[PDB]
């Protein structure tokens, strides 16, 4: 769905029209999805930067391309969950739609060989990530959560869960990386509880592009120009 | 492999000759195993009690039966790992036998429906277990680890990993429960690195009873009387 090096300080992140699911056993191509996800990442990164979150966003380079800061990437995917959906149904005997009493943070080791298994703080330590780093990472993820869920709730969108990735900059500061989009979040309409995210593609729920268009219109206030 | 109520304060824990593996898809019966595991649990509980670990062990009731304290059981299995073996090979790209730089503690939610999935502190909280409780539980597991690994290393046995369970007594103190035996630990001979534990049954490595007998002889100093 997405890195083209420039130099020491920066690289290009390009969003593609490809989508994969289920460990890459399901593939399809959606015209315009690159564009939507690039635009929506920019909007989210900017909102978070205003709230004092250090992100890798530097600028736009036209098309579906962002200029981003180069980082020593942690091999983690950091998942924040507000509402029970997806893999959480297999870890806790709770139904889809269940509202958690407080946010859940899950750590996944980015490892294709092992299919991205969940880890805790001890596994992370063996992977070279101190407890203090983990604490800072979860603290940021949790703050990101509050900002994004408030912003979206005030637009008729429930932030069900989402995935973040992080890296360290040259000062040793922890920096939010990768993307933030309907590909990497669960977004539900506040009224109907309908999916406006990758679950439309994952579980064949309708038209992916239309659901992404609705999110873009309902966030930005104007329909997608492309 | 094992509860017969007495009253409010206590119950009977009986160790049986049955063994199961792989989610109960593998079954077999081993004459004498109940007896060995009961005796070895007693020895371990006593050693830990001397070192100031609160356990549910009250007394022996002859045969393969222990008198134990009744508790509000946490629905957890708490795993401590010193050497890479078993499921850890699927979570970290490390070989069997790899010596961890420090102990790993893993939490599993005891749930047959969900096949005992791993959890973190956030899942535990949703299950009703405060962060403070979790911290006390891991602190005890880690202390138990030091005591058991020292004691066994001074007998030519490597403590690879093991599983603990816990409950709360009426004072709200956290109490070590279930069993401690070759069923619930990985034990390797310090020289040959051979298994003297349930892995003999799990992966058809030889004679289970003989491996358990060796552990009993090499711990107690005398061969099993039965
Ligand atoms: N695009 C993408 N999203 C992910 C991945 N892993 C987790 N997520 C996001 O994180 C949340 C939880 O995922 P789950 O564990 O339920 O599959 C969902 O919003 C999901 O979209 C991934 O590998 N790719
Ligand atoms: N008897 C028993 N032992 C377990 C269970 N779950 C974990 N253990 C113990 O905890 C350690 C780690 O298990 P693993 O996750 O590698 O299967 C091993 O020593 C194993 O014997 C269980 O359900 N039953």
């Amino acid at each position: 769905a997405k890195m083209i090096p420039i130099d020491d300080d920066k690289l290009i992140m390009e969003f593609k029209d490809d989508a994969t699911a289920f460990d890459g056993t399901k593939k399809a191509r959606f015209k315009g999805k690159g564009w939507l996800n690039a635009q929506l990442s920019v909007i989210f990164f900017k909102l978070l930067e205003e709230h004092g979150i250090k992100t890798h966003f530097i600028g736009v380079a036209g098309g579906n391309r962002l200029i981003v800061e180069k980082l020593d990437m942690y091999p983690l995917e950091v998942v924040v969950r507000n509402v029970v959906a997806g893999s959480l149904k297999k870890r806790l005997p709770l139904p889809e739609g269940y509202e958690l009493p407080e946010p859940i943070v899950e750590l996944y080791y980015k490892n294709d060989e092992l299919h991205d298994p969940m880890i805790n703080y001890y596994h992370a330590k063996v992977l070279g990530i101190s407890l203090d780093e983990i604490k800072k990472i979860e603290e940021i993820a949790l703050k990101v959560n509050e900002i994004l869920k408030d912003y979206l709730a005030k637009k008729g969108i429930i932030l069900v869960d989402f995935k973040l990735e992080f890296g360290k900059d040259k000062n040793g500061d922890i920096v939010l990386a990768d993307e933030i989009s309907p590909d990497t979040c669960r977004f539900w309409d506040a009224k109907t509880k309908r999916s406006l995210d990758k679950d439309v593609f994952r579980f064949d729920k309708g038209d992916l592009i239309e659901a992404y268009k609705e999110i873009y219109e309902r966030i930005t206030g104007e329909k997608p120009e492309f």
